[PDB]
């Protein structure tokens, strides 16, 4: 079951953890997770299946034994994501399969959370994406103030009244730390962020009809911090795919693009602060909500 593939890239070795039932496609996604080289940019030099380049659908099981996999490829400020053109808006699931649960458990076992501030009794949990969620990561700008989504700090202060806050970005931890300083979130007098999660906490899951997708599994947090669960957790992300393994707990935020043109009109965070306050005060079980209809929630 448990398998380790050693990948050699750019003069370094990267031990990749997976199982023998994972496919080459999953391997590519785990390689991306380790190296920041995208799956489509990876040339896997010495991975043959019956004398030929193993296809993405080949299970790891069906081949080798100690071995070092040579990968040639490049990783690009073109960081993060801007859209998912294959977003399925139909209102599941492998989100309840053994394979998925085991993937969460491995993150729970191996990923080391660095607590920046402690949980507070009775609070809900808010998880926040960064790119296009809290700021415009695609525009050039001389200051962070210019790229910041309007009402960011007022939104975080309001949320913090009722929610402990976690930041989860599909990027390196370094990028997160840098942007949180740039945006003034890192050290604010009016709120605290509990911890940050990065792309290494994410998992790659095959979703039939769709292929392998990388998601942000709230189950990792829920396993480690048992005071939170789906009944009191909500996540904001502009990319719906990120909550494919916990669809009821995600709210797809409108992306904040081209700050220079839209900074004067964007008020999504103001509106969403109202939403968060209302559900924290009026909804004892968030699973009863339809977040797609958040703008019409008036208890
Ligand atoms: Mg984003």
């Amino acid at each position: 079951k448990e398998v380790v593939v050693i990948v050699k890239w750019s003069g370094k070795e990267y031990p990749v953890d997976l199982t023998d039932q994972d496919t080459v496609e999953v391997l590519r996604h785990e390689i991306f997770r380790k190296t920041q080289v995208r799956p489509e940019r990876q040339k896997l030099l010495n991975l043959k299946y019956k004398g030929k380049t193993a296809a993405d659908n080949v299970k790891i099981s069906a081949l080798e034994l100690k071995f070092k996999l040579m990968m040639v490829g490049s990783t690009e400020d073109n960081i993060g994501e801007v859209v998912d053109d294959f977003d399925d808006a139909d209102e599941e699931s492998v989100a309840h399969s053994a394979v998925y649960l085991a993937k969460v458990q491995r993150r729970v076992r191996d990923y080391k959370i660095k607590e920046l501030a402690p949980p507070r009794e009775g609070k809900k949990l808010l998880v926040l994406d960064i790119d296009y969620t809290l700021f415009d990561h695609r525009s050039p700008a001389e200051t962070g103030t210019e790229l910041m989504r309007p009402y960011l700090h007022e939104f975080l202060t309001s949320a913090y009244e009722d929610y402990d806050i976690v930041i989860w970005s599909a990027t390196s931890m370094r990028w997160i730390e840098e942007k949180m300083r740039l945006l003034g979130v890192a050290s604010n007098d009016n709120y605290k962020v509990m911890f940050y999660l990065d792309s290494t906490a994410m998992i790659s899951v095959h979703v039939p009809e769709r292929g392998v997708v990388d998601v942000k599994p709230l189950g990792v947090i829920w396993a480690l911090y048992k005071q939170y669960n789906s009944s009191n957790t909500i996540m904001f992300d502009d990319i719906r795919r990120n909550f494919l393994m916990n669809p009821k707990s995600g709210l797809k935020i409108r992306p904040f693009r081209q700050a220079h043109l839209n900074r004067g009109t964007d008020t999504e965070l103001l509106k969403l602060s109202d939403y968060l306050r209302k559900i924290a005060h009026h909804c004892p079980d968030f699973n009863s909500l339809n977040h797609r209809k958040w703008e019409h929630y008036h208890p």
